[PDB]
């Protein structure tokens, strides 16, 4: 019971209430569709800066949500799949399922480099009823911290990202399992950046990040006991 338990609970529950809802919803603009993966955005600017909420859904054969979330959360494999960061440092271990991370992102010309400081928590949400599936969720959201590094080259972004996973099973085989992912990211670039750049990056890099990440999960897990 670290100092962030109540805030974690609130971020997680807002995701379970809002992020999981189907989008039908003309609010969401469907931007990219490649097979199982659908990527939506809303066009939002605050103080002239692009904030466009991003939401993707995906269906990945042969993995569970527990697996997907472990791989997304576990800093030990962070460097194998991650293509967006130059460095990260674990600032603080809060619990066996919660840490605070500092990371610097690769520069995207011509915007300044960004850094981010966030709490990352992995959580299992038991089936609400015996009909409903259980859910595994990772939430990454920005927090303040006294041991925040000094990085004069970087503008501080703020993020609220969730990777939310439900598992369908049709002796259980990988052939028989399907992980349904909803992934959401609300990123505040934290100072001026060209609108066109942020939008092209999002539109090109989110589908790649997600197909790449999930392909890595399928690969790391294939022919290994199923961790439900
Ligand atoms: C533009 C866009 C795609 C919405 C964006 C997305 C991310 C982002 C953040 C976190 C995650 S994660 O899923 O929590 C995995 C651990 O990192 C994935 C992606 C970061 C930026 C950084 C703000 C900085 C930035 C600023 C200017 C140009 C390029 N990049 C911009």
């Amino acid at each position: 019971t670290h100092r962030f338990v109540q805030k974690v609970e609130e971020m997680v529950q807002n995701h379970m209430t809002y992020s999981l809802q189907d989008v039908g919803d003309a609010n969401w603009q469907l931007v990219v569709e490649e097979g199982e993966m659908k990527v939506y955005r809303r066009e939002v600017e605050e103080n002239g800066i692009v904030l466009d909420p991003l939401k993707a859904t995906h269906a990945v054969k042969g993995v569970t949500g527990h697996e997907v979330c472990n791989y997304f959360w576990n800093v030990d494999v962070r460097n194998d799949w991650e293509t967006t960061i130059e460095n990260f440092h674990v600032v603080e271990t809060l619990a066996d399922n919660a840490i605070i991370i500092y990371q610097t992102h690769k520069r995207v010309w011509p915007a300044s480099q960004r850094d981010v400081l966030y709490l990352s928590v992995i959580r299992k949400i038991p089936a609400l009823t015996e009909n409903d599936p259980e859910t595994w969720i990772v939430c990454n959201f920005s927090v303040d911290h006294d041991s925040a590094p000094l990085n004069n080259r970087c503008v501080r972004a703020k993020i609220n990202v969730a990777m939310i996973c439900q598992t369908l099973v049709s002796e259980i085989s990988r052939d028989n399992i399907l992980c349904k992912i909803t992934y959401v990211a609300n990123v505040n670039p934290g100072g001026w950046a060209p609108a066109s750049v942020l939008r092209a990056v999002a539109k090109r890099e989110y589908p790649k990040f997600l197909k790449r990440f999930t392909s890595y999960v399928q690969e790391k897990t294939a022919g290994k006991p199923i961790l439900f």
